This record gives structure tokens, sequence and C-alpha cells, in this order.
């Protein structure tokens, strides 16, 4: 379970040529959006920062306010997405998404619950020093109940290390998780916060498995009887993620291209933050549990130029 992405960084790469290549598809009448999605898409996101720079510091102009004008549509959308440094990019996202009571809590729930506990103290910080105030401060105004209070036992990033299983710890969380389910009529949601939270991967791994045979439900199975709305979907995508990362975002990738149309914010976001982290550990889940390629789902749900970014991103 090697994690490797799909683009890493350009062989014979100078910071200025491709800055004069930007200009002049941006430069003149109209635009080349070929020579921008090629250029991008070629490059890490490491690389594209020295572009940047070398576009303000050749022309004076701002190289990620030149794309928003002379680009538009869903192609507009993935473009600036590539542009956002890693650094800045997990807090970037989860900026826009708190925002209001119609706070869209999906954002929340794939980034939080899917980032390391070392990813989130960078997150944490980074929300920060370019916003105003803490990303937990922000998470708990507009949010409430306990889908809030497992959203900020993720956001500690304190989670015990792995170092060992422990068989007496596993059955007795297996128990309490049980005894706190379906012998438990009702549902003590604050037994759930503190195990899935709190409690090593690799023990956890374990207790999925304990608890499997001494109830005979899957952990996933009794966490949607029991629970709904939110709550139900914090649980079950820290599941998906303590089992496997990679193939959880396979997925949240997989049901963002299928229903009446694409979720093409969902798939921006997941392809482009991890296009250097595991993305082809992400197809490779992809192409095991739902027996087709990422790349063919890309083909048939999109179009236009917007397509063709997402389809060198993958790599063939
Ligand atoms: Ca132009
Ligand atoms: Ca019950
Ligand atoms: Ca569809």
């Amino acid at each position: 379970q090697v994690l490797r992405g799909t683009v890493t960084d350009f062989p014979g790469f100078d910071e200025r040529a491709d800055a004069e290549t930007l200009r002049k598809a941006m430069k003149g009448l109209g635009t080349d959006e070929e020579s921008i999605l090629t250029l991008l898409t070629s490059r890490s996101n490491a690389q594209r920062q020295e572009i940047s720079a070398a576009f303000k510091t050749l022309f004076g102009r701002d190289l990620l306010d030149d794309l928003k004008s002379e680009l538009t549509g869903k192609f507009e959308k993935l473009i600036v997405a590539l542009m956002k440094p890693s650094r800045l990019y997990d807090a970037y996202e989860l900026k826009h998404a708190l925002k209001g009571a119609g706070t869209n809590e999906k954002v929340l729930t794939e980034i939080i619950a899917s980032r390391t506990p070392e990813e989130l103290r960078a997150i944490k910080q980074v929300y920060e020093e370019e916003y105003g105030s803490s990303l937990e401060d922000d998470v708990v105004g507009d949010t409430s109940g306990y889908y809030q209070r497992m959203l900020v036992v993720l956001l500690q990033a304190n989670r015990d290390p792995d170092a060992g299983i422990d068989e007496a710890q596993v059955e007795q969380d297996a128990q309490a998780l049980f005894q706190a389910g379906e012998l438990k009529w009702g549902t003590d949601e604050e037994k759930f916060i503190t195990i899935f939270g709190t409690r090593s991967v690799s023990h956890l791994r374990k207790v999925f498995d304990k608890y499997m045979t001494i109830s005979g439900f899957q952990i996933e199975e009794t966490i949607d009887r029991e629970t709904s709305g939110n709550l139900e979907q914090l649980l079950l995508a820290v599941v998906k993620s303590i089992r496997s990362i990679p193939a959880y975002l396979a997925e949240t990738l997989y049901y963002a291209m299928k229903g009446a149309g694409t979720d093409d914010h969902t798939l921006i976001r997941v392809m482009v933050s991890r296009s250097e982290i595991d993305l082809f550990n992400i197809r490779k889940e992809f192409r095991k549990n739902f027996a087709t390629s990422l790349y063919s789902m890309i083909k048939g749900d999109t179009s236009g130029d917007y397509k063709k970014a997402l389809l060198l991103l993958c790599g063939e």
C-alpha cells in the first residue's frame, strides 16, 4: 500500500519559459485553453508556484487573477484549484464551505475525516494565518449537535498512535460499541465519538473485526441503523478512512459521477488535493470496487476542455 500520485515535478523545468507560454495564451484576442491545461496538469503544484512567481516578476500581472478573467465555467473552477498551493488548498476549501447556515457538510466531512492528524495540524494553522479566526472556532459556529462534537474531536489531531494491538481494549471497545448500539436501545452517540476519534488506526481496524463477530453486523451497518443526518455520514466517513483512506476517496469520486449529473465540485476537490498524494491508489481501489476505471467515467460524464485536464490529471 504505497501512496503515489499521478503528477510529479516536470523534468527540465523553466520558471520563465512556462510563464511566457501562459502569457501568450491569455494575451491577445481570446484564449488557448489547450496550452494552459497541458502546462498546468503536467507541472507539479510546487512548480506551478514558481511559474506564478515568474509570471508576476516578468509582466507585473497576477497569474491567478488573469485566469479567472480569461476562463469561465467548470474549466475555471478546476484551473484555479491546481493553482492554489497544497499548503493552502485544504484550508481554502474548508474556508469557502464553512460559511453560512447552508454550509456544505460533505466538504467538511470529506476533508476532516480523511486527513491524518499531521495533515490537520497544518490545516488549522494555515486557516488562521490566511484568514481571521480559527478553523475549530468557525466550525462550531455554523454547526450543532453530535455532528459538531465529532468534527472538533478530529480537529484536535490527537489520535492515539499506532504502537501495538491490545486484545483487552479491542474486545472491550467492541463490546462498548455493541453495548451502546444494538443492546442499549436508542443510541449513546458520545461513546462512538470517543472510540472512532481517539483510538489508533491499527486499534480500530481490529475493533471493527472484533465487533463483527460479537454482533453479526459490520461497524458500518450499526452506524446507519442507529444514526441519521450528517452524524451518520461523519461516522461512516471516518470508518471507511480508517480502513483505507484511498478507498474512501475512491467512493467519493464514484458517487460524484452518477446520478442525474456530475458533482463537479467534489470531483475537482478530490482529484486535485490528492494528485500528488495517493491518486494512483485511488484509481487502483477504483478499478477494484466498482469494476471500471476512473479514466472511463470521467470520459463519459464531462465535456470540453474541462475533461481534458481531468484525464491528464488521471494519466490514462
Ligand atoms: Ca485574450
Ligand atoms: Ca438501539
Ligand atoms: Ca451522471
